[PDB]
């Protein structure tokens, strides 16, 4: 664990583009905690293969949505309190 539990438990409301990515793998609602969030993003980086077997911990998200949401070409798997600060930008 390097993100809290009370933390990954907290509802949140995406705002519109991350709501985009989220109904685009199947969400169906507003509000979602924050390990709901990440698990459909999971879903969505791994539908749109936004991987590579060089290097197995990186999200390759250039020239995509993500990439625009986030504000990064890529980043690391690894680093949990990055991702969350990515996704905290990308909420209401
Ligand atoms: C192959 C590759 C690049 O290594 C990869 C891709 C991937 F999509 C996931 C992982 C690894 C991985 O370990 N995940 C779980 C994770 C990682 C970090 C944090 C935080 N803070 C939370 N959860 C991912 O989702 C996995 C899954 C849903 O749980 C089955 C679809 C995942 C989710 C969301 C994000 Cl932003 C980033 C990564």
């Amino acid at each position: 664990s390097q993100i809290p539990a009370s933390e990954q438990e907290t509802l949140v409301r995406p705002k519109p583009l991350l709501l985009k990515l989220l109904k685009s793998v199947g969400a169906q609602k507003d509000t979602y905690t924050m390990k709901e969030v990440l698990f459909y993003l999971g879903q969505y980086i791994m539908t749109k293969r936004l991987y590579d077997a060089a290097q197995q911990h990186i999200v390759y998200c250039s020239n995509d949505l993500l990439g625009d949401l986030f504000g990064v070409p890529s980043f690391s798997v690894k680093e949990h309190r990055k991702i969350y600060t990515m996704i905290y930008r990308n909420l209401v």
